[PDB]
């Protein structure tokens, strides 16, 4: 299994910044607003799993549709938040992976 | 302001699965474990912000170090979760954005 | 006078009420700890959705719209119900655990 | 299994309000501050469970952590309800009525 090669994280940051700036929403995207929107989307992701004990690759296409959306909503707000904080998220993830290799040899 | 072009979401998925297999951690990466690890990291992000009543850009280097690392972990667990579910996260994001444009 | 909670239901009352609600529907079989935990997370997220675009500033939640206030009451209530259920399902005596946490907090912040 | 009869929710609110007043902390207890701190405590609870594909069979130290994090979540939920002037025990009764109509 693997992801498609695109959109990348930068693609996602650009599409969302453009989406938001065309609608004059950037004035609502203070960090703590985006962090709570993230929390709320993580909450909608959790509602999909809450009555489903470990035993999603076998869910129906329809309930995998709801899962794709909620995973996407989390990612979009996470990218918005990181960008609002001037954090280069793909490089931060390489720095974190490097730390993890050294901590767990 | 922008992000660097690499690693990609698929880059991240790969690095972390190899990292996890090499340590026989796959066995702990059932969907709901990864969902709850994601929740734990979002909480660590909230603890950074909880008493910042009403600017990350001009935060101290230690706080910016904490922010970068927690945002990274959220993204890693999110990618790993989506892979464990066999969801193509980049295309799903693109579908969602269309939904978002149709809704607004 | 100054603001107060009502005296009932207590935490034990809520545990009983919720257990009866589940028993009436045959739902206890779905109330494994990790199920209730993720249910709590979903409700915490619905609470966050009420506040996400609302910057802090008096008057605050007390000056919200009637339906916004109703949604706040229902969301705070939902978090509490699943917390009680989770604690009960883990065999945690929540009222006494609170007393014990308040002593921990007094030592940490003398 | 049952809960002890005390402290009630009103007891918890008073104890925490006096604890906060004594330390001059009520100035930091804006609603979104308390909400984010609640989110943080929920994350710590998530962490006790994340790698656990039963709580009663957990070690005494893990059960101690579980008691403490459940209690933290409850104190911040209480603090937030009060800061919002929500009579939390009565709201619960209304909520149970709502649930009975949603699920006849
Ligand atoms: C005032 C109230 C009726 C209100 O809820 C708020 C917010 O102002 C928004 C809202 O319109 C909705 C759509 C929101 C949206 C944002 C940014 C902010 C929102 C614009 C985002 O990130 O995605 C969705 C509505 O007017
Ligand atoms: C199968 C799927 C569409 C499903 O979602 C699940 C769960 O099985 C439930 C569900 O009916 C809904 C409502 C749920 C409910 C419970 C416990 C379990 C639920 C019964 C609870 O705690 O409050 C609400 C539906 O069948
Ligand atoms: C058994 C207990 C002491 C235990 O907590 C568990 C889990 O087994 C882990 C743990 O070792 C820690 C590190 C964990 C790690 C994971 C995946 C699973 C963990 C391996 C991950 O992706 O992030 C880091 C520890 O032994
Ligand atoms: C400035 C920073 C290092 C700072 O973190 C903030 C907050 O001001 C607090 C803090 O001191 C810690 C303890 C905090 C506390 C509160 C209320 C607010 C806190 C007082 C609460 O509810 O429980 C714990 C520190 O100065
Ligand atoms: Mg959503
Ligand atoms: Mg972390
Ligand atoms: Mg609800
Ligand atoms: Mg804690």
């Amino acid at each position: 299994f693997s992801f498609s090669p695109e959109p990348t994280l930068e693609d996602i940051r650009r599409l969302h910044a453009e989406f938001a700036a065309e609608r004059d929403w950037e004035q609502f995207h203070q960090p703590r607003n985006l962090l709570l929107a993230l929390v709320g989307e993580v909450g909608e992701l959790a509602e999909l799993f809450q009555w489903k004990t470990d035993g999603p690759q076998g869910w129906s296409p329809r309930e995998r549709a709801a899962l794709q959306e909620e995973l996407s909503d989390v990612l979009i707000y996470l990218v918005a938040l990181a960008a609002r904080c001037r954090v280069d998220l793909p490089l931060a993830v390489l720095s974190k992976m490097d730390i993890n290799r050294r901590r767990y040899p």
